[PDB]
């Protein structure tokens, strides 16, 4: 593994600089599901380069990536070493140049997560983690809050792809029964791995969200539990990766009581 | 008044060394109105600091603070020249060391804004701008976005200080309906003058928000016109720095169409 590790990271700092270049030059913006659903030139160019890269050095791999299941492919995970890549997490927050953008490259190994690579672009921010290794932003050693009582606490979500009003509403009603607990507040940048690595670095408690898929979330999950933190489906259950739900936290403590306060909302699982 | 903006710059860029020290340490957090209205000492030991260091330069002229105010001072904007501080916008991102937060000055004389500094410490982003000479983000000039097209911006708002049942209902309200015409998202980075800087750059497309006060957007507000956008009263009317209410938008096409959205909240002035 820690040979495909520091593969990983030289990859992913180069498919960093082909995203920040991007950034500042005309884009091609498409639609994939409905108007909302974003696609560019540079996500796709991304995936073909960090994905047959890999193949050259991996031949025997498996791998799971938003763009090639857009062309069809499948998501189902096996026991296989799969490389579950997302080129651009932050798609809207690129083509607006709202300064949050990563690329995240999560490698499992028999259906568990090993390690994680997450870069987050314009901050030039490189956050790995390695099981039983810790989780490191640009070299510093990272480490989740201490934070036990949730009317102190400050959470990461977002609002969702989904425009149909009955899951908005209840994504919504689902904001206001943790606001009024009270919590210190919720705050969204706008691209999950981003949201969960501010978790691991401590500087906010616990960030929850229903409709992602394993590609936003394989790569800086680790992070997460590395830093010392906790990952939880929203039943209060054990982290399932396709399930298209998580509760990324500090601790246990927390993970539980937003899990006891929200109420799950229907979605097609990414093995479905 | 370029003397005083160069002073301004140099002051703001001291602050944020004193409060970018203060944030890698413990802290006693202590609430003011509700559980969720923070201050910390350094609030107040940057707050005096500002204003002891500007009377010392300028003593003739009047101040508007956030805890000056909080001690019992007034909140009144006369003709004098005036410096509308507020030592740290973004008091709850700094208890959790979320890392978006602000030192903004804005000084006004015969009640309009003359220049405003706003300085994002964690992120070493001094923003300026001086009427009439244009915006800028460490030296870099700053335009805001093209989009005229509602159902392809990005949005940065605030869930307020509030939590009142009611209030907090039609904060959510008023975000489910834009969200459904639909925009393309919603974004929240915590602190009125940090995504009020982001519309100025072109990253956002616009800012609303009703419950802030004249010290949170005195220095951004210029900042977004500099840079070519536009402020307005949530209700469509003139932008007034003391009703509570502010929509910062890249131009008067999106500003005009969010207005028609969302429903205004009562509140109490600053000046009363
Ligand atoms: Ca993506
Ligand atoms: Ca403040």
């Amino acid at each position: 593994w820690q040979e495909c590790m520091d593969y990983a990271v030289t990859l992913a700092r180069q498919a960093g600089e082909v995203v920040c270049e991007a950034i500042k030059n005309e884009m091609n913006v498409m639609l994939k599901s409905s108007p909302v659903d974003l696609v560019t030139a540079t996500d796709q160019k991304v995936e073909k380069m960090l994905i047959s890269s890999i193949k050259e050095k991996y031949p025997s791999h498996s791998f799971i990536g938003e763009e090639s299941v857009a062309a069809g492919e499948k998501s189902i995970l096996t026991d296989n070493p799969t490389w579950i890549i997302d080129p651009i997490d932050g798609t809207t927050n690129f083509v607006h140049r709202f300064p949050f953008v990563a690329v995240s490259i999560g490698f499992a190994v028999n259906k568990k997560i090993e390690f994680g690579v997450v870069y987050s672009c314009v901050e030039g921010k490189m956050y790995t983690a390695r099981k039983g290794k810790g989780a490191f932003c640009n070299g510093q050693k990272l480490q989740v809050s201490q934070q036990e009582d949730i009317t102190k606490s400050l959470l990461v979500t977002e609002l969702g792809s989904s425009r149909t009003p009955e899951t908005v509403r209840m994504v919504l009603s689902n904001m206001e029964k943790l606001f009024c607990i009270p919590v210190h507040g919720i705050r969204s940048v706008g691209t999950a791995a981003v949201n969960m690595c501010l978790v691991a670095t401590g500087g906010a408690d616990a960030y929850y969200e229903m409709g992602i898929h394993c590609w936003d979330v394989a790569g800086a999950g680790i992070i997460v539990t590395e830093a010392g933190g906790v990952l939880m489906d929203v039943t209060g259950g054990p982290f399932d990766l396709m399930s298209r739900r998580v509760i990324a936290a500090n601790n246990r403590i927390l993970a539980e009581r937003i899990a006891k306060e929200i109420q799950v909302i229907p979605l097609q699982r990414d093995d479905e």
